[PDB]
């Protein structure tokens, strides 16, 4: 979270990923574990990182380092950076968002949507009906 702490989970990455070739593999990873006195077998140290494997190529880069330094999981993560996304275009808070806040929001983004366009997404993403995308209907409209 600090600008400190995240200076000392760069300084921790470059120590681990000792190819610098910016990703932390399995044999990195048992590298460390076992300097720290653990004797994890392979398929171990393949499930940490696929704990935290958020692209899903079977090796931690940085942001998924920040997760792992977090403790905690990538679906834990990535519902939080969803829950970053949906506040930008909420911009009232009040945990939905509206047709008048999505064509605010998509305009000052640089996307320029007629009003027609605005009302067909929101009912288009609106599966309760009420005119409205909260949350878990953001989540849903990307899939
Ligand atoms: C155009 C888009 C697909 C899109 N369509 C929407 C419909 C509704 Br109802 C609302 Cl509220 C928001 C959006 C957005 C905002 C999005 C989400 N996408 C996740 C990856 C890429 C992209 C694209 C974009 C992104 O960065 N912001
Ligand atoms: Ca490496
Ligand atoms: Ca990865
Ligand atoms: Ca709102
Ligand atoms: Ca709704
Ligand atoms: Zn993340």
């Amino acid at each position: 979270l600090t600008e400190e702490q995240i200076a000392e989970f760069k300084e921790a990455f470059s120590l681990f990923d000792k190819d610098g070739d910016g990703t932390i593999t399995t044999k990195e990873l048992g590298t460390v574990m076992r300097s720290l006195g653990q004797n994890p077998t392979e398929a171990e140290l393949q499930d940490m990182i696929n704990e935290v494997d958020a692209d899903g190529n079977g090796t931690i880069d940085f942001p998924e380092f920040l997760t792992m330094m977090a403790r905690k999981m990538k679906d834990t993560d990535s519902e939080e950076e969803i829950r970053e996304a949906f506040r930008v275009f909420d911009k009232d808070g009040n945990g939905y968002i509206s047709a008048a806040e999505l064509r605010h929001v998509m305009t000052n983004l640089g996307e320029k949507l007629t009003d027609e366009e605005v009302d067909e997404m929101i009912r288009e993403a609106d599966i309760d009906g009420d005119g409205q995308v909260n949350y878990e209907e953001f989540v849903q409209m990307m899939t």
